[PDB]
């Protein structure tokens, strides 16, 4: 499956693609009289696309043995050796469900009858699948991904004896345990250390060895292996945040250095992404905590790497965000939303203390914001909100959702919704994940130039989909519109290949 | 193992039974056309016989062994008997009887020392027969046997049905009654295990007094196989259609009987394996919808004198139903509306997916609250109104397996105009809920049929003699949706008080007062 | 609509009612080997049933002008005047739905036919109506209780302009304002406070003065409306706990002590309690904080008055008790149990400080008490549970409750149960006060004497059906069970004129 596109927008040269596009947008400014002026703007470009993928791609997760990791590496081995496995409904084939790079299509246009023609959203530019993933990484816990997989209780029984000879060949390495950056509670998880002392003890003193021993792993899982990419995902515990303070991280100098002087507000993410940016490997962070601190941002631009990250955008949030969005574009206002969400897993046991949690309960304002018709003085610009996340262990990685809408209608009249979401988080989680490293990999391979070609800047805002609090560039704030967040994806893969961005007119049918 | 002995001289022991005395008290009311009630105490004392040496074993013949709740019953019990460990992604699980009132439900005894209350298992106070202790067999109109019926049903682990292969894969149906009109149209292709043949092997609903006999051999047989004494029928097979009952049809004892004969067209299967237990001295329990207890059908059971019970296993959603609407009433607040939608995706929603299946479900789980309007006529009256809309949806999705997905909405009035909307949503292997349900119902006909009485004549020794609760075994109304009467009796839903019956009824026996919730030891000085 | 039992357990002498009443109950032991050893244990008594009852009952409630305490006034007028009012579904009759005593009925006996036949609860025994209840009362605003209806926007604005000039006449007295027992945002709602020093300030200093000044509101109440029995309810903002220290509020005479000394362990409705006991008058409490400490109970009895409480029994807590117990009954194994409840009143907005709602997260443990076939060391004796409640201000007084129990069935299977409950609490509440007024005014009228008449013990017992965190005597634990709580409460009644307890055996069915 592939596709084509015949047009004078594209040129390939040496397995690299250069296509032609012409950016649109508007400047507006509301006059005093509340009178809006806008001015078509138009930016040229050119961009190259590297058509040479890997062959293998390196992946390296930080909290290789959790309920994502384990089930990350499972689901790469149950495809890629097409492992089928039996349930009470029979037997089932391995697939990727609820991976929108490997299950989803898209609308390339329409064919003769006027109907609407759909590609795999993978078919149009090549991009590296995950059954070409070799998988490795760091836990402050050495148990093996057969034992990790027993451990989560996310997959079938059954999967997991067909796949138990090949996990238990899988462990993690030795990782950077800070106690005071997660819950206490994770105190006697962490058997797997690299920071010890002469005294065989956990430290937090040698801060700049530890971040040379994790670059070393990384050139030695390169080497190991004979790869070329590697890209690394933090899907650890979530930690507390740190506190940025001038001199301290607030320069990539100051944040070499605090390392080096074994810094308090210096966190094991944070020498994960900076040991990640020196080797060169793309950094995704898919926990809330704030590891890119701007100390660490310029650190990745100077080197030219690529960083993204805050949160694996829960399947809740996500929904929750698009159904509020789609009261506000019907005219009804929500005027009050709550969220309650309870799990059992180790996740879940991390964010029982409130500074773990704190992080997570960190969208609406920017719905509430698209409309000032609902939301003004004079009618009540607020919005009530909660998020509330109980540890629950007996329902496991299994967690339940619910939100509950309170809107008002017209004429003193009122709506009320409830959504209940049940399912395994971690079956949610892992195919976000796929998503995410199939599409950074993408990106890695695209570069620009304004009409030298520069790399496809930083921080991926295409990847704002997959998480709940996307990292933003200094000014600019981050847009959680899950249906625009895809939509950008969607335009950008096709303005690579000459398409235009969908309009959804339909012409050939509305007009004469 | 634990157990009760109760120091009360109401209870003496004589060659393995327990005679206990026991003053039954109530009160019969009427009230005075002007508004008054006068109320006249009465009461009625009796001496209950507990025979105590129980069957080793119990012979259980289901009919519609091969559905979703006979294969889960008997691997219930070879798991639980042998027990038969699995593995599922919680890692390994014991076998157990959850979801089982007699099996792991307690009863309050007392006191303490000190004042708290002191629980002890449902089945601790009198000898009951235990699940592990079933010897099960019966019929299907399907020939697959257990395993297959397992892995068709889909309801237990994928390592435990492994674990039960074997086993189970030896338990085969006996050949079944087959009436192709009383059921879905959809069940057509699924009989192929049928006794009702004719001379070119085909369907027939013809000679159905030999089916009759055939179903009577059968228990017979299968009760010598096994050598054993004791037998219980429970029909766990698809939901028929109502039979119209219809003068000098089913209307007496004689009448059925000879319509039996006839071939008569309102002879249902159920009709059959009724009348066969009936004859043969086995209790049968109904656990389907259908209304297989027609008058000439009681008759002969009265007459034969052999226990009949139920209609309909009180679904996990009938029953919290009852006990929401009821908590509801009681508090003084008045359901105005109850909208009951479900869905399903095994054999049962299949069949009820046809109209004629699914009206004798809707009539079961609907009725089940219409005592609770009818004692409360402060809220339910002329001028307030004395309805309550109440629909029930049964819908078939295939996708849901044997879980089923129930969802209820209780719209009530509250004081000056206010409203209250309660939603309970229900999801559950429905088979893993009905199975323990089934093992209740045949530990507790069982315990029944070892227990006699006579009354008492408080100036006169020793009157009358020991007779058997009354065919219709009405105590077992907790586990039934639509509880059969006897005649001039309304039937009584709220399962609490269905409980508290059982509750008081064991509690008598060992000579204990019914619960009364009182407490002076501590509400008084 | 009356009662008349033919009994001689019954006599009437001067509209006096001697009954006799054998209460029957049982002493366990379990012998080492699990053997459960059952003495039955019997009991003679005689209660007196005072049969005059008051032609008007005196009612004063502490936070009169809250939304309880204004629906209470608006329910007793709008029933008492049949004042029916428009609603969009056409004009409604007032009623008490909700009103166990006024609106549920009892089984007394089957009739000839054998079917059961059910009279109202109160028509057994004389009762006094909440419509000839005489309402005043307490609280820290001035506000009218037409002011308060619209304020609490619990009832149909029609009903609230048919009962405007009646219930503007309604003013509620000055109160005792401790600031720091409440939440410090019901700081500005206190323009009415009886403790104020020389400057005019509300302060702490004086409190024996406070508790004069109540003593006489009671009886300028009596007085001034010609009353014999009055009732004091306390339904004000939920107060945090006070620490019970000996030589402080351990016994009557240190409380007493203590009121003089302007203690800070003192809280008002420790002031308002002491009041109501001196003054001989019933005082309930329906809020969760311990008001009743070990002191204030010895005064109580001492003077040989009656107090209850601890917590308006919220519907929910009361329906989630009932569920939990109906899955144990049915040897079904709850190991999860999750509730959520949020709400936009100012009792909401009271239980925002954690100081407030900490008090009212105080039922489970008595359950899985029951059973140790499902809770015991080898299965897992523990039931997770979660009570989270959020103040959503825009859903009002319209409160919505969520509970989600998980529990295991047979052979690895799962239950999941969702309830979803949504209704003005208020309207919940009231009734609930007016069955608690109802049966405390009854109890009054009851003596008893084991076969000198004592007082039907101080601590209302059968009051736990409408409360919460049910008061206790030193070393019984209290039993939440509500059906048993009303099951008490309807043998109770049957024992006063000479009938058994329900045993539900039906014999004239199931026997020949
Ligand atoms: N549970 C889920 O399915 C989803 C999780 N998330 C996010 O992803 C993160 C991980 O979630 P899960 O895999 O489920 O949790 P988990 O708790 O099972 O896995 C985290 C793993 O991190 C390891 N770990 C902790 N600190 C470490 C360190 N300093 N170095 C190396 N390893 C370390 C732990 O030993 C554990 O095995 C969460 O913090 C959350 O932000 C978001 C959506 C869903
Ligand atoms: N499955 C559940 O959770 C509950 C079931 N029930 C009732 O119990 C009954 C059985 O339910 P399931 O086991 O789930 O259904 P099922 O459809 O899986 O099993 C019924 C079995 O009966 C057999 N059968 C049908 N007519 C027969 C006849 N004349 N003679 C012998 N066998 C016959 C069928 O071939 C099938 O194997 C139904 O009537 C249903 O309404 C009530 C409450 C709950
Ligand atoms: N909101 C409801 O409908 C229900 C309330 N409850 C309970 O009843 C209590 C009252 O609830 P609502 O009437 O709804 O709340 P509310 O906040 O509307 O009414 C309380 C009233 O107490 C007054 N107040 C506070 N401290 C006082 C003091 N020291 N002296 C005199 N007045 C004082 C306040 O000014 C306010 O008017 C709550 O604390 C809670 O424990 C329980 C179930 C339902």
């Amino acid at each position: 499956t592939s596709v084509k596109v015949v047009t004078d927008k594209c040129t390939y040269k040496d397995n690299e693609l250069l296509t032609k596009y012409s950016y649109e947008n508007a400047v507006v400014t509301k006059t005093a009289s509340g009178r809006f002026d806008v001015t078509p703007t138009v930016q040229d470009y050119v961009f190259k696309l590297d058509l040479k993928k890997p062959e293998k791609l390196g992946i390296m997760l930080i909290g290789l043995g959790g309920n994502n990791g384990s089930t990350l590496v499972a689901s790469v081995l149950a495809n890629k050796h097409n492992v089928e496995f039996q349930t009470k409904e029979g037997v089932k084939q391995p697939n990727y469900f609820g991976s929108m790079t490997q299950c989803s299509t898209l609308k390339l246009g329409i064919d003769a009858e006027g109907n609407d023609v759909y590609a795999p959203f993978n078919s149009l530019l090549p991009m590296v699948s995950p059954n070409d993933f070799v998988v490795s990484g760091w836990d402050i816990n050495n148990a093996d991904l057969y034992e990790a997989m027993q451990r989560s209780q996310v997959l079938e029984y059954d999967l997991q004896q067909r796949l138990k000879a090949k996990m238990s060949l899988v462990k993690p390495l030795p990782s950077i345990y800070y106690p005071d950056f997660i819950a206490a509670n994770q105190d006697e998880r962490a058997n797997n250390c690299i920071n010890l002392d002469e005294k065989g003890n956990v430290t937090t003193r040698g801060k700049w060895t530890h971040l040379q021993r994790i670059r070393r792993d990384i050139q030695n899982f390169k080497e190991e292996n004979a790869l070329d990419k590697v890209i690394v995902l933090w899907t650890a515990n979530t930690e507390r945040y740190v506190e940025v303070s001038p001199g301290v991280n607030d320069t990539m100098e100051n944040l070499l250095q605090s390392i080096k002087n074994d810094h308090e507000e210096i966190a094991p993410s944070t020498i994960f992404a900076a040991a990640s940016i020196l080797e060169g490997v793309p950094y995704i962070n898919g926990s809330p905590q704030n590891t890119f601190v701007p100390g660490l941002v310029q650190l990745a631009e100077h080197e030219g790497t690529f960083i993204a990250g805050d949160d694996l955008k829960s399947g809740q949030t996500k929904l929750k965000s698009v159904l509020a969005q789609f009261l506000v574009d019907a005219g009804i206002k929500p005027v009050s939303i709550a969220s309650y969400n309870h799990l059992g897993n180790n996740d879940g046991y991390n964010l029982s203390a409130p500074k773990q949690f704190r992080s997570k309960e960190i969208v609406i304002d920017d719905i509430i914001a698209s409309n000032d018709i609902l939301y003004n003085d004079k009618l009540g610009k607020k919005v009530d909100h909660c998020i509330v996340i109980k540890y629950m262990k007996p329902v496991g990685d299994s967690k339940v959702a619910m939100d509950e809408y309170y809107s008002e209608l017209m004429l003193g009249g009122h709506n009320r919704i409830s959504i209940h979401n049940v399912c395994e988080d971690s079956l949610l989680a892992t195919p976000l994940i796929i998503d995410l490293l199939v599409m950074t990999e993408f990106c890695t391979r695209v570069s620009y130039k304004k009409v030298k070609f520069e790399n496809f800047y930083p921080v991926l805002t295409f990847l704002s989909y997959w998480l709940k609090a996307p990292l933003t560039r200094p000014g600019f704030h981050p847009v959680n519109g899950l249906n625009k967040q895809r939509t950008a994806l969607e335009n950008f893969l096709r303005l690579l290949i000459g398409l235009p961005s969908q309009n959804e007119l339909r012409f050939e049918e509305r007009l004469l």
